[PDB]
């Protein structure tokens, strides 16, 4: 029984029917603080484009009842005996997984988000063997590592996204160069990811243009945004005329979509980095990518490190995500409009104020 | 008409009917030589999986009767006047490409391979608007820029393939740092190029393990290449036993093949270095390339300095290519055991002995 697993009742909403995708109210427990966990009672949960994807049944290996939600804001309630970095009654975070090795290179160098065996945030069993239980519930209990320490000066709910959306597209170009004034960078699809990363280009004085197959999207993109430029995808005037002029290009969508036209746009030696998921495969223009010497590169969210510098970084800024602050029991009707894209450009669950045992 | 079109007369083989692939004795002319070229009468050209698939007629873009053969070693009969690198009698080597636009950036910094409008070695215009031919001739004449010195003591049949199969594997390596010991490289094909990687990186101090699915290579790689190991790639066990072991993996390959099982060979953020160019698509895993941090690159050939760079490195080092000289009537035959992989590792034609002219 899962609120038998462990010692320490909770509850949230869960997908129960993978074949329906619906949330509704859900009793589970979670493990006790061990020496070095931190217990956080849950005031913002972001929304992203794979809770989604979960919920519309479209990854396999999950396993349900489903709690997703995976852009945590949270006060820390408890601390571990070894916990020291994070008192209690502070603001903290999640980041977008909950575990690694602890033993290969990329762990014991602070790359931890690399590791081949990085635990996710909802899903799949943690080290104890039990299924991590997401964001989209009253309370959480995270290893310390993997807690940020929030700055008091962020919007809790406006930084929220930052956690999976923004640190994926913070860490890509903070890992390829592509934050510094003089870099002409494309971003692709302006969803959660892609308005995140214009804003933080914004911020470091990279030149951006937005590339996009949706025309209303100019005015978000140039006047909200600050895009430099709007890129009409399906306009071929446009795109001859933007051949060879990018640097690198973030391509952010979920869908299927050609990737030469997006190599013809980049300069020779320029990079295309891949954050966005689609959930069928790509095909490789092999002789654009080898007649221009460009990269496809892949990147996902960032190291914990990376993600406290980028929260210090957003604080500094005033770096947050565009929101809508939604009750918890709108979660279905907000993946509806998720699935639509009618949303600009994030929804942010309030848990503390919205969430009831069911 | 061909034979009218330029004032120098010229011959060869050429695919005249591009829905056959078979070449046959061809008579041409070439153009009168230029204040800044050279001609450069041919001696050996080398076969390479592209001049193959260009004769099964899957580049749309050639045109035809097409001359192909992009490996040329031969000597230098007659230069302009403004040529002074270049000495007539010298032993030259020709680049796989023909011409830049002589304008961007990557023309004016000596990166020149990667310049978006290069002529390739023939089958399209020059910058005089005629089509290019290429190797399988008796004579070519070249700008200078494109042409190299060879070196005395490299064999000029066993170098030729290092004018493309060579470079690209060179350039590929110096380019993304693969020539450094303490790498762990795979080099996925053992083919024409997949060889000549194997004999760079072990003349590199690099660790090389050949991943293949032709277990009869495995004496080959080990014994006469010298690679350090040999992966069968269609054994799960190994390919299993091997995850996450490679830092980089150069695929020569040109047919079309899994990409997410090489993936996975690499540590997180390596690199697969894509150097085959197969004439169907290929498939992009995400997920994997994703969870890896993990980069596809794409390189082609090398700039000319990096060319003359190659070739003093591989004089001074005995790198050559594996061999079978042929002569130019074969070519068809050559280029049916080619498309069976039959050949260890490469079919090089001995022109000046074995090209006569047309009837
Ligand atoms: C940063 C979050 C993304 C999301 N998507 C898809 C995949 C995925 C991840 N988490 C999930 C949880 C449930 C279902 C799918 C996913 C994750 C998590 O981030 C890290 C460093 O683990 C991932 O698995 O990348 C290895 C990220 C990749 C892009
Ligand atoms: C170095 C040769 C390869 C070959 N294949 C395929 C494509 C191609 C090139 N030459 C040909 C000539 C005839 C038909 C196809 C090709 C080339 C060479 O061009 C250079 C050296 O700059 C290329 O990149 O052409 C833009 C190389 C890429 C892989
Ligand atoms: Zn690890
Ligand atoms: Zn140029």
């Amino acid at each position: 029984s899962p609120e038998e697993e462990h010692p320490v009742k909770a509850y949230g909403w869960a997908v129960k029917d993978r074949t329906t995708g619906i949330l509704s109210p859900f009793k589970f427990s979670r493990r006790a603080t061990g020496d070095n966990d931190i217990r956080i009672k849950i005031l913002y949960c972001g929304i992203c484009h794979t809770d989604l994807t979960s919920v519309k049944n479209e990854y396999e290996f999950l396993s349900y009842p489903l709690v997703p939600g995976m852009e945590i804001v949270g006060i820390a309630t408890e601390v571990g005996s070894k916990v020291t970095k994070i008192k209690v009654g502070e603001k903290v975070a999640v980041a977008a997984y909950l575990g690694t090795c602890g033993k290969c290179y990329n762990c014991v160098n602070d790359l931890e988000n690399y590791c081949p065996e990085v635990i996710i945030g909802y899903g799949t069993p943690y080290h104890d063997g039990t299924i991590n239980y997401g964001g989209l519930s009253n309370e959480t209990v995270v290893n310390e590592r993997f807690v940020l320490r929030f700055p008091e000066k962020l919007s809790p709910a406006g930084g929220a996204p930052l956690l999976s959306a923004g640190i994926t597209a913070y860490s890509a170009m903070r890992n390829h160069g592509l934050d510094k004034p003089g870099i002409h960078l494309g971003v692709v699809g302006l969803g959660g990811l892609g308005h995140l990363a214009v804003k933080f280009a914004k911020a470091f004085g990279v030149r951006v243009t937005v590339i996009s197959t949706t025309p209303s999207k100019k005015d978000e993109a140039i006047n909200n945004l600050g895009a430099d430029a709007f890129l009409f995808s399906r306009d071929d005037k446009q795109m001859r005329a933007a051949i060879g002029t990018f640097d690198a290009i973030i391509d952010t969508l979920a869908v299927v979509h050609p990737i030469a036209p997006l190599l013809d746009l980049l300069r020779s030696h320029g990079k295309l980095v891949l954050v966005g998921a689609p959930s069928k495969p790509l095909e490789l223009p092999t002789i654009p990518l080898l007649s221009g010497g460009k990269s496809l590169i892949g990147s996902a969210a960032g190291n914990v490190k990376q993600t406290q510098e980028m929260l210090d970084f957003a604080a500094e800024h005033d770096i947050t995500a565009n929101i809508e602050v939604i009750p918890i029991d709108y979660i279905n009707t907000a993946m509806e409009r998720l699935d639509k894209g009618d949303i600009r450009f994030r929804f942010v669950v309030d848990i503390e104020n919205t969430l009831t045992p069911p």
